[PDB]
């Protein structure tokens, strides 16, 4: 039914509540954050799963990494363009990040699928904690690269069209 | 364990919210954003510390959308001919804003608890919670039937359309 897990969901659902702020058209880092917080949500079930569901706990980390490598690129893209200097260095700072957060996901989610002892019960924890990073990393690429849109012959644009009640 | 009281009124406002299409409506389209931050709260009454910013910010998010449902029930009663319907919307645009102010204390006093004292702290909120959901839920079907006898003079339109059913 519902035995997800909670600590990745409320980070999960912590990055959800910030790209549901917007519209996915025009703009594939919010799409690809919308996609990442189903992922990580869809994690969050199977994770506790006793066997049968080590394939797709590595489907959807694996999904999740992929989703995070095109988060990155276009961030890249938008701080390339970017003329302030301080936007600029906080969304690089990002981009360095995330592609390490997401590539312990994938070692650690691998770790978790194998162990289905209190190894197993850490196995859990580092997994919660590399996630959260990777959800917190998101949420701030998102907003660095919203901010980043405000501030000359560039061709590149993400549309940052928001629901703001 | 998420406060189940709490999701299962987000649940229960969000049901009543997915009927309809948000294009053209922004009141169901904030009652989906509201189901959608109280499904998070209900993830952060249990949560441990730190994580307060996240419950404050919730809340605020919160208030901040139950005054849109508040001010655009009031243009959507404004215009409303029907005398009952009208009173029942206005009924809610008073209760609303109490309850979303009161939220936004409750949870403040709640973010820095994170102990019978904690306990009751919790209690008040999921009560009051309750009250906002339940209100919300009451405003959208009231606004729905509203939008089926409006005023000729009128340039104001909520837009419902429903989708599962289509």
């Amino acid at each position: 039914g519902e035995v997800i897990n909670q600590p990745m969901m409320m980070a999960a659902q912590q990055l959800h509540r910030e790209a549901t702020k917007w519209s996915s058209k025009g703009n594939d880092i919010i799409a690809a954050a919308k996609r990442m917080a189903l992922l990580m949500a869809e994690m969050s079930r199977l994770v506790r799963g006793g066997s049968g569901t080590k394939r797709a706990l590595i489907q959807c980390a694996k999904d999740i990494a992929k989703a995070s490598d095109e988060v990155t690129r276009l961030a890249k893209e938008v701080a390339k363009q970017c003329t302030d200097k301080r936007i600029r260095t906080n969304l690089l700072q990002v981009c360095e990040r995330i592609p390490t957060i997401s590539t312990q996901l994938k070692i650690l989610s691998t770790v978790k699928a194998t162990m289905l002892d209190e190894e197993s019960e850490q196995a859990t924890e580092m997994l919660v904690h590399n996630a959260q990073n990777l959800m917190q990393s998101v949420k701030e690429t998102v907003r660095e690269a919203e901010a980043a849109s405000i501030k000359t012959d560039a061709g590149f644009t993400l549309r940052w069209v928001r629901k703001t009640p």
